[PDB]
């Protein structure tokens, strides 16, 4: 579990983060992409995204960087106790969209890259840690949901 101490520097870069969700989510997305192209394929409707420049202009892509980015904070923001926000998710994730959770650990280290080099001076190692251990909570209690519904993987 994380401390009281763990969370508060979790969500005071979080609420950085807030202050432009859309280009954080851009940013995010794209990196996701670039490293790791079998992710894209999942996505019918970015699918034909072929270049970096093509995926920046892309106004679809950018809307759905806000969606995943507001569903992502309205978890952090309950602090460990997000299990109503953290059912839908998964059922869906798993049954409908067909994500193993190897995909989730990759956007996971691209939303530490990307806090990183936008908000270096609240990103230390410490809040890095941090968030480090949000973001595995978050992917072992999804896990564990994918296990019970016999997608484990
Ligand atoms: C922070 C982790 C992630 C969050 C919070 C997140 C959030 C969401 C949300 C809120 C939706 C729309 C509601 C729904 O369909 O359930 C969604 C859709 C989707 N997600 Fe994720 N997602 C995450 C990770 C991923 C990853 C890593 C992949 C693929 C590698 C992925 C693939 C999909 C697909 C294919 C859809 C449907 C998109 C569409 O066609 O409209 N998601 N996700």
């Amino acid at each position: 579990v994380l401390s009281e101490g763990e969370w508060q520097l979790v969500l005071h870069v979080w609420a950085k983060v807030e202050a432009d969700v859309a280009g954080h989510g851009q940013d995010i997305l794209i990196r996701l992409f670039k490293s790791h192209p079998e992710t894209l394929e999942k996505f019918d409707r970015f699918k034909h995204l072929k270049t970096e420049a093509e995926m920046k202009a892309s106004e679809d892509l950018k809307k759905h960087g806000v969606t995943v980015l507001t569903a992502l904070g309205a978890i952090l923001k309950k602090k460990g106790h997000h299990e109503a926000e953290l059912k839908p998710l998964a059922q869906s994730h798993a049954t409908k969209h067909k994500i193993p959770i190897k995909y989730l650990e990759f956007i996971s280290e691209a939303i530490i890259h990307v806090l990183h080099s936008r908000h270096p001076g609240d990103f230390g190692a410490d809040a890095q840690g941090a968030m480090n251990k949000a973001l595995e909570l978050f992917r072992k209690d999804i896990a564990a949901k994918y296990k019970e519904l016999g997608y484990q993987g």
